[PDB]
């Protein structure tokens, strides 16, 4: 395994509390990635990770003028443009729900408005993946509709293993019990 060697490899020459800092977050977003790759592997959908608004809105819309707009630039985990509908569609790996809704008022503020003005039918879907209990909860209706079942095989305890081992290299620091 590629990535958890070179995870393996900087959490042994580690040696300050920043840089170990950097560490535990490229982990937790490689396991977010992961959770996108087998999520949209599942679907057979395909797989993007941060798209730029504009862009999602250029390849639904060719004929639109950004400019007549004003597109907050997000980017969004991925989208499903059904012809009909648009579906934004962004991962989440976590046991709570406080990252969800966090993003569910982002995107549901910032992306609906735009998308009426121009006239896309568009939803905003959020898919979490809890990595303790791999168990999906979604947020989004017509998401649910066109995915009832999601046949995914995860297995997040690569990723727990290697925090675990950086948390234990720094639980006698305290500044990095502060940083984390
Ligand atoms: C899970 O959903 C998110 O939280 C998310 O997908 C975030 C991202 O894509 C970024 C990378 C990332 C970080 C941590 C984890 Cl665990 C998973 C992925 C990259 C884009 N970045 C947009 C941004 C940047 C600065 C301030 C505000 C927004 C956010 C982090
Ligand atoms: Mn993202
Ligand atoms: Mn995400």
């Amino acid at each position: 395994d590629p990535m958890y060697e070179q995870f393996l490899q900087r959490i042994q020459a580690v040696r300050t509390a920043t840089v170990a800092k950097d560490i535990s977050a490229d982990i937790l977003e490689a396991r977010h990635d992961y959770f996108g790759r087998e999520l949209c592997r599942a679907l057979d959908i395909e797989y993007r990770n941060n798209v730029l608004l504009d862009e999602i809105i250029l390849d639904v819309y060719p004929g639109v003028n950004l400019m007549e707009y004003n597109v907050p630039h997000v980017t969004p985990d991925n989208y499903i443009w059904t012809g009909d509908m648009l579906l934004i569609l962004d991962y989440k790996v976590s046991v709570g729900h406080d990252s969800t809704e966090v993003t569910y008022k982002k995107y549901t503020t910032l992306i609906l408005p735009v998308m009426q003005e121009i006239g896309i039918n568009t939803e905003i879907c959020i898919i979490r993946a809890n990595p303790v209990t791999n168990q999906i909860s979604i947020v989004g209706e017509q998401f649910k509709r066109l995915f009832p079942t999601i046949p995914v095989e995860l297995n997040f305890a690569r990723f727990f293993e290697l925090r675990k081992m950086l948390l234990d290299k720094f639980a006698d620091d305290e500044e990095f019990l502060m940083m984390i």
